[PDB]
């Protein structure tokens, strides 16, 4: 199971965790591996808002703010409430081989800066 990479920058309560289903508010910062931005949360001028763990996003994103659903993983920290973190995403649990050209080209990994606002 390819799993994304998660780094944890700034802990937040160590309580508060979305599951599957659960609703999360996060400010994102979305970024290619050369360092150009794609996307951002500043961009929309809002925070986002999605259900986490039912593919409304990206898998990396699913598997990273629900703890792989649940189950955990290898080398997979939990992201709580408050927290600040990094993902780092692999091409296939993002936009795949194919891609969104020309918004992502094929088989692009994606870094992430995102902080969990809200749960529910």
């Amino acid at each position: 199971e390819e799993l994304p990479q998660i780094e944890i920058v700034q802990e937040g309560d160590n309580t508060t965790f979305a599951k599957p289903g659960d609703t999360v508010t996060i400010h994102y910062d979305g970024k290619l591996t050369n360092g150009k931005e794609f996307d951002s949360s500043r961009k929309r001028g809002k925070p986002f808002t999605c259900t986490v763990g039912v593919g409304q996003v990206i898998k990396g994103w699913d598997i990273s703010l629900t703890n792989n659903y649940g189950k955990g993983g290898a080398n997979l920290p939990k992201i709580s409430k408050g927290t600040k973190a990094i993902l780092t995403i692999p091409p296939n649990l993002a936009y795949g081989p194919r891609g969104i050209p020309p918004i992502i080209g094929p088989n692009e990994t994606l870094v992430f800066e995102v902080e969990l606002l809200g749960v529910n």
